[PDB]
């Protein structure tokens, strides 16, 4: 077997290109692989957050997560912040990081310059993200878009103690994003859909109602031409539709170019959206099951237990090698 | 009853400086104030430190604090690193301080600026002591030579915590040393008496034998001249080793001035030795002691029960408020 370990902040929602592009993946990948979903509450917290918000948040994702199909017999689903080794083992690396690796992390430059006061928090978050990985003994951890800077270094520090201290830390290896593209803006197909978009009608959420899924898929942005058939460059919005339709419907982009052959883009986009709507009713059926049951904090409970029992054991490691301590 | 908090970083030697203007009151003070002795291991690492050395101190340390006169039953006497909310509780703290804040630290400042290959536990090291002085709601901190900047930052991060998520943190007051001449230097009377200075010959550590303590004392500077009077400026040397005499013996200068006139530096150095000799004796009987018995771990284990028993249930408190995990 090998681990791998995902790391989901509580914040903010989850589209169906993370659906689709990433977490569904997982579904099955929890059943090929040792599988940690960790709820990254503390990293949360190093931006201003309404405390009541942020316990919501937190309870909502395991939900979610749930819901969607990650199975608590076969992989570990666990708050940060319940297991304190996560800070223990964040200090031991924040000594070994040099001030100017954290300095020139491209994300504390963007959301740091300009602004006069900022927490320690965007500076220093990287050991805490590191110390995530390392802790379990991660072959395999999840990168895409933006993460290049924060995997590098995670494997550098994983090194450098390695080299000092002993060969203690597994280095992880970067995992190749799946055949297929980024599912696109619906009022934009020429960006990739965020959920960080101001505009809220180009994303979808996985807990949208059916009302919201038909305004936002009727008003994506097609073109002038009249045929559903897939051309990234010359026909972006309706290929991305192409896309999300055959990733959920489980038919090829030609077996629906044919489908709709002589067929128009309003048909299309009401099968599209009931295809949606089809896919997010059981999860969100579960979803609220999940949300209405003592099991729920059953399995968060069970996860910590789990991870405490792992990453304590490495904490204990790291500090009989750096000399913390005694035993 | 209020609390003091002191912090020591297990590092090195105890001069009979820190001995006689700082340790031995607190021999006292344990009686009339609830107070925590932490060894200071997590701090310790933000420099390289060698692991065996390292882990020799911190035992060390706690043998030397017991052996000094530290009553366990009155104190709590504890390693930082086997206590977890110190590292939680200074990751929240870090996500409270600015930048700004921890890079204007002369302390920092001053250890660092060449090379440009400095640890991050450097500048992020603020956060954790004052996390070890908020998670026991200490009322007291001692503080003197060159602690207002890291007393002060303490204040103002428990106010600014208490500010953003509710008053949870007591604001440490500090408590200012004592009034009497800090014990100066043996080979130069005009300069304090610390464990950095390169002459080995300029202090004298309380582990130090009879042998050595010998060559130290009869062989500080003093004057030309020849008669036993207090005056730091002119007998700088006499009124150093005199000042010595005096809370050590317990016989008052003056007095002493009374009956060592008439005599010189021959006489006045050959019993002050027989006094620093036969003040170490017993110290170093029962610090030997404590180093071979199987008791010393046993009151650090009590010692760390105490501590993580308060120390945790102010984490909780903490993270309740500021919507990190559940319940």
């Amino acid at each position: 077997m090998k681990t791998i370990f995902s790391a989901i902040c509580p914040t903010g929602v989850i589209t169906i290109g993370r659906y689709i592009g990433a977490l569904r993946q997982f579904v099955e990948l929890q059943h090929e692989y040792n599988c940690y979903f960790c709820i990254a509450d503390q990293s949360a917290i190093t931006v201003w957050q309404d405390p009541h918000e942020l316990r919501q948040n937190i309870r909502r994702l395991a939900a979610l997560y749930l819901a969607v199909g990650i199975d608590p017999t076969q992989a570990t689903l666990f708050i940060a912040s319940e297991v304190p080794a996560h800070a223990q083992a964040a200090w031991m690396l924040q000594c070994i990081v040099y001030i100017g690796e954290l300095e020139r992390m491209t994300l504390f430059k963007e959301l740091s310059a300009g602004k006069e006061a900022v927490s320690a928090g965007l500076l220093t978050h990287p050991p805490i993200y590191a110390a995530m990985i390392l802790l379990y003994n991660t072959d395999i951890v999840p990168v895409g878009e933006y993460g290049k800077q924060l995997y590098e270094l995670t494997r550098d520090l994983a090194e450098r103690f390695n080299k000092r201290y002993g060969e203690l830390f597994t280095i992880p290896e970067a995992r190749i994003p799946k055949v297929g593209a980024r599912i696109m803006s619906l009022v934009d197909p020429t960006k990739s859909m965020y959920q960080s978009d101001p505009n809220p009608k180009a994303y979808i959420t996985l807990l949208d109602d059916a009302k919201t899924i038909e305004k936002k898929i009727k008003s994506a942005v097609t073109d002038s031409e009249g045929t559903i058939r897939y051309d990234k460059e010359a026909k972006p919005g309706i290929s991305n539709l192409l896309n999300i339709y055959s990733t959920l419907s489980g038919q090829s982009i030609e077996e629906l170019e044919r489908q709709y052959e002589g067929k128009g883009y309003g048909v299309f986009k009401a099968d599209l959206a009931q295809v949606v709507i089809e896919t997010l009713r059981p999860i969100q059926e579960r979803y609220h099951h999940w949300m209405e049951s003592e099991e729920l904090d059953r399995v968060l409970d069970e996860g910590a237990e789990k991870a405490n029992r792992v990453a304590s054991e490495m904490v204990r490691k790291m500090e009989q090698a750096m000399g913390l301590g005694r035993r």
